[PDB]
């Protein structure tokens, strides 16, 4: 399944991942089910471990296109994990007291502690993808972020924290059924906005800002995982794999 | 929910709830895990409804003696609960900058915002705990923190936060059971500490503490509910159908943009 | 100077309170001035024991109308004071975050701590005020808030904080003549805003929100005193004098 | 001026500098007196307008050995400068909260906002200092935070910080005579801790380690200035004309609303 980490070559390309590629499970969504709730079990086993022996600090981030399945991965992929251990930080439009400070001063703040689970549902990614595509600061100031991010990541990793970046991959189709979609549920409508239409006007725009932010961040400390995310029992089934994985590497143990 | 439900009369007695009572449940151990399951396929649906219409807040005050099943209520009652809408503040021995600070200050830090669901494992009513059962503060100090508090919740519910506060209720030869049990598990022993033996020899003061924070602090705005809970089964079941009940009197709607 | 402190009998009527009076100083500005540096040296003192002795909190709330001198008073009252045990909180306009909680979260996290002074320039007040005066919630909701105020403070002082509020009480054409005094100076005109001819229109139904708030909230553990601002000299001199008097009451020791 | 200013070419050496040395100033303890009361009305303007324009945000840090000014120059230089500018964040022992998270997470949170100006007594080099000196940390880990420091600062620094670091200097003599003196001050013995004396005991290892975080840390955006402190007219009047010439540099302009 290491097709999906992208090597920190500096020379990935957004489009040799197809988001419609299941290749790595040898099944369809019945099986796959199967499968997630024994990674799942697994999953809550060394969430488990990972409280109890409070040593690592855990740092998943996702980032996707509007629909690309963020809300939906948090709450398959963690369900059943003990909530006193897994923390979500959701990072929306800055306010004007986190514009006041370096855009990384909020996200530094939701990092998580020894013995936490931590997801950034959105994260500082964010100041290299929206900030670069409409233009809120010149290229000259978003390009330096790269480094930025590079290092903060490097601190971050260095000190104990093992971070997981998962990028969640949608087609363009597929994100105009899923936006129709939430627009036809009167129990999804809500998380419809006008804005949501601009942002989908600038696909193109985003793809390129994903393809530069990853390519120029991926690192053996601070991977990227490309999950084609058209198939959400998939993209569920491979993420979990990816973190169970990478938990069980850290081979953990309760305390004496 | 009438009978646990603390009434807002100041002549709350905790020798009327029994640890041992499943009074309110018929069916017993299995009929109650699949009333549990129900309750908590429910309970998933009013947090996806909390966070959707992000307006009410919710607070849980999670109190208990130690063993009490403040962990396990958690995990239990909250199981596929959305993290994305559900938070855990513990509140453990304060540090150097939180009482540097009034007692209120770390807790009020912490509270639920817009759409969200927050449980306190423990919360602001140790502070008319510990002190009082060990005498640390004078009266004259603990005593004025009930009115602190009863204000606090007030200014809380006034705006917005729904408030259910627990005490789940064990019994002493139950906790003596749990500890030993907690000490004889490779996989839970890392939770015990020496000084929870030094809090069971002053057992019937915290016993005492607890009725008189209940009793002064029981409002119609943020009610104390009395959780019999030395059946395990029995205090998800009854934690879970207040929730449930509570969440569905705010008759929350989803938006239509 | 006890005709300032208003008396918790919830009697209190603005309209007794002249902006010009200067009463309880007899020589003018000249002797005030130089009654003012004496009491400024006394309080660079009290502040140098507060933080050695490391005990008592002490918070100062500064309430005034735009241009009623809480940005001079800080300035002037404070001249000397050391910046490590001195802090201004700030409240304006509040965010996303600091809605998404109650009104008195964000004031909550910033009372003073042991051993440190805390000026709120603004404060929870301005939930009883702006709100109250432009209807941003009905009245229902922000007069409840009272009981609130008066509450959150009893417990701040049965708690260690020593609680002074100043209402900086300037007349209209006061507040007019420093307007455009701010407008035609090219080092002030930065403070001025559109929104502030908005709040000027509004002039009688801030007194009476005023009015009402010192009347609902002026305590024993926590009094409000009504400063004839119209005076910058005689402003600077009564606020130093019931600071000083007040630290000085508290008998603080350096330790042993 | 500039001899104070380490060069970003990695060969610092802390032997070149004197505490004892004044020669930057014409003059002694009274001309630098009225000299100081010029910069620091100076330093007073320059704040006023940092907090009017709003766009850029200033942090001061301050570090030296126990008694070596930290607290004093904080008083002086910042003497009259207005409180709703100006922050001090003071760096302690850590919390077991704080040492939850990596070191820079406490430090972070402090930063200056725009139009701030904030004063760090100690800072995030206590984490190559201290924990270099009682070895809290391997090597190991420890010398991999210099890279982490220079990127931090370079981050801080590219999003509009101005970044200024004084190393206030004092001699192992001068160390002796000033906690003495703590020790015999009714005012000031508060301040003393017995800790102090093994810190001292240690006066060595902690100059090596002071020169190692200069050496690898003073960059073009984030320089550090040695400070000649066993003088407290001449550290104070030199870290007032360094920061006073700093924020001169910025050309700062008093917005003007349309």
């Amino acid at each position: 399944m290491k097709k999906y980490r992208v090597q920190p070559d500096g020379r990935f390309e957004l489009k040799r991942f197809d988001p419609d590629d299941t290749s790595a499970f040898e099944g369809g969504k019945q099986a796959a089910l199967e499968a997630l709730a024994v990674l799942n079990r697994r999953l809550e086993k060394l969430q488990e471990l990972l409280y109890a022996e409070g040593q690592h600090k855990v740092l998943v981030v996702l980032q996707a296109m509007d629909a690309g399945g963020k809300d939906g991965t948090i709450r398959v992929v963690f369900d059943g994990v003990n909530p006193s251990g897994v923390r979500v930080a959701s990072f929306g439009v800055p306010t004007e007291q986190e514009l006041a400070r370096d855009y990384l001063w909020r996200v530094h703040q939701q990092v998580p502690r020894k013995g936490e689970l931590v997801i950034f549902n959105r994260s500082h990614y964010e100041d290299v993808l929206v900030v670069r595509v409409k233009n809120l600061v010149p290229q000259q100031v978003w390009q330096k972020r790269y480094r930025h991010i590079r290092e903060f990541e490097r601190m971050l990793a260095d000190e104990g924290t093992t971070i997981l970046k998962f990028f969640l991959h949608i087609s363009k189709d597929e994100q105009r059924q899923r936006l129709q979609e939430r627009l036809d549920n009167p129990e999804k409508r809500w998380k419809f906005r006008m804005g949501d239409l601009e942002d989908r006007r600038l696909w193109d725009r985003y793809q390129e800002a994903y393809e530069a932010a990853i390519r120029e961040t991926s690192t053996e400390y601070a991977p990227w995982y490309v999950i084609p995310a058209n198939k959400n029992w998939y993209r569920n089934w491979l993420v979990s794999h990816i973190l169970v994985e990478t938990l069980e590497g850290l081979a953990m143990q309760y305390p004496q």
